[PDB]
């Protein structure tokens, strides 16, 4: 008989899932697993990405359970948990979403190993990118295209991605009976005060396949907006309504398939012949996931800077207090702390806001090295991707990919544009909420008068700016010109 596990790791949905269709065909027992260290806080992850985890391992536990199955949580490491139940549960196949993060193909390969001394077929179908990245790199001539431009060339040339693939059967083969690894209590879904966390989550956004099918449909509720979608248009200053899709979580971890998000763009394309084009439409901001998980997978050391080809080599100065400034939300800009403060309660900023955040930190005033705050966003943003945060920290520090280190976004008047009363200040800057639209910007040059019948002195209840923008920008721009020289 055929009895098979389905490993998850990213890819949590049932939804466009290759592996676990595989999984449960002519099977007899299928065991869901999901394998959870008990100790990654004793070696940098905020609750709010973990416990958004959590909740989409409790949502595919509520859609095994509503066909018959139980999701597995298996506590330990995958190279001493499955030589165990391999043998335990007679397992003949293990199958998985492929994955291509320098961790994963170092953990995947000791498997691999694993389940051949056990004689255990492995399956690793692709659908956590549109396409087999290394795929694309062979029709490119073996290279990686290193520009956006040539990549949406060669997908162009390459067709349409796969299709989603269909949904699993309404029944599914459920694990054995009295195998003691799978024993109820050893193998359920923690709480985040279970796995250590003092300080309860804040986020608004909800973890699951469920949550993320649902904001899915609400995106493509207005075909028009889709169509017409242009991303360097957007306001990074929406709160209530964010501008943009929030549908980077659900990427990240799987809950939502890429393949599907394409499938109904095309849908939507077909029928709106004025549709946005790559880079800046939907559709582009997919393909902009793609390229740099395609670079970034072949490229040595894509996370660092030293030993990085594609990395410029950039003399970052070590100035652990505008770090600790920048990171704790006391730079002084109201604009850069609002967003720093989204940053640790949401999880999430529009792209822009990680924009200004960033260029500030880098080659705009601070001259810190990217990867410090690069260090930052991987503990609190709940998207945190590897690929993805480490190339677009490049490209804002115009360390890769982008090298137009004269422009440089005013702390100060990039927001004004958006939101000249200041909305998205007062909502997470609440210090600052009775201050007049005319200094919410630029608190140090409201009269003192101003200061005091608004119950916020500058240098009492917020801080004074850190830095002038106009000195610190210029000395900025000087020394990244003698880099690029
Ligand atoms: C310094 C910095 C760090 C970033 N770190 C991350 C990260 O860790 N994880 C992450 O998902 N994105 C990261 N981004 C990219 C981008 O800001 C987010 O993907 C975007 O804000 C997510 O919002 P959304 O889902 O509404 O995007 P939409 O505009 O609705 O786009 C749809 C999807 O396309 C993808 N996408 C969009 N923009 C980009 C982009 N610039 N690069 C790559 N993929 C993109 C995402 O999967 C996103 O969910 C970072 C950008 C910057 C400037
Ligand atoms: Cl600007």
């Amino acid at each position: 008989v055929k009895n098979s596990i389905i490993w998850f790791r990213k890819g949590l949905r049932l939804h466009d899932n290759p592996a676990l269709l595989e999984a449960c065909k002519d099977a007899k027992h299928v065991y869901p697993v999901f394998v959870l260290d008990p100790h990654f806080l004793q070696q940098k992850v905020s609750v709010n990405r973990y416990n958004f985890l959590l909740e989409s391992l409790e949502d595919l536990q509520r859609s095994f359970q509503a066909r018959g199955s139980r999701l597995l949580v298996l506590r330990g490491k995958p190279e001493e948990v499955f030589p165990r139940v391999f043998r335990e549960w007679g397992v003949t196949q293990l199958c998985f979403e492929h994955d291509t993060e320098p961790y994963a193909k170092v953990r995947d390969a000791a498997v691999r190993r694993l389940a051949a001394e056990a004689g255990v077929e492995v399956v690793t179908p692709i659908s956590h990118t549109l396409y087999d990245t290394d795929m694309l790199v062979a029709r490119n001539g073996g290279a990686a295209p290193l520009t956006m431009q040539s990549f949406t060339k060669l997908v162009d040339r390459v067709g349409d991605p796969p299709a989603p693939a269909p949904d699993p059967p309404a029944a599914m083969p459920p694990p054995a009976e009295d195998m003691p690894s799978a024993a109820p209590a050893a193998t359920g879904v923690p709480t985040w005060q279970e796995v250590g966390f003092k300080e309860p989550p804040l986020t608004v956004f909800k973890g699951g396949e469920t949550e993320a099918l649902a904001r899915l449909e609400a995106a493509f509720q207005d075909p028009k907006w889709v169509a017409g979608f242009q991303k360097p248009d957007t306001d990074p200053s929406a709160w209530e309504k964010p501008a943009t899709t929030v549908l980077s979580p659900y990427l990240k971890f799987g809950c939502l398939s890429a393949r599907l998000f394409h499938a109904r763009l095309l849908e939507v394309y077909r029928r709106h012949p004025a549709h946005s084009q790559p880079p800046v439409s939907l559709r582009g901001q997919l393909l902009w996931r793609e390229f740099f998980y395609t670079v970034g997978s072949t490229t040595p050391n894509f996370h660092r800077m030293a030993g990085n080809p594609v990395c410029k080599q950039i003399d970052w100065d070590d100035n652990p207090e505008f770090l600790a400034a920048w990171r704790e939300a006391r730079t002084g800009f109201p604009w850069i702390d609002a967003i720093m403060t989204q940053l640790v309660t949401w999880g999430w900023m529009h792209h822009l806001a990680r924009h200004s955040v960033a260029c500030f930190l880098t080659r705009g005033d601070l001259y810190v090295s990217w990867e410090r705050g690069m260090e930052v966003f991987e503990e609190h943003l709940i998207d945190q991707d590897h690929y993805l945060n480490a190339a677009n920290w490049m490209w804002l520090s115009a360390s890769a990919f982008f090298s137009q280190y004269f422009r440089v976004y005013s702390p100060v008047v990039f927001g004004k544009k958006y939101d000249p009363e200041g909305r998205f200040i007062r909502k997470f800057l609440p210090v600052l909420k009775d201050m007049p639209a005319k200094y919410i910007y630029e608190p140090w040059t409201a009269p003192l008068e101003v200061q005091r019948k608004a119950g916020c002195v500058v240098g009492r209840d917020y801080p004074a700016p850190i830095v002038d923008h106009a000195v610190a920008s210029k000395a900025c721009i000087a020394r990244m010109a003698a880099a690029y020289r």
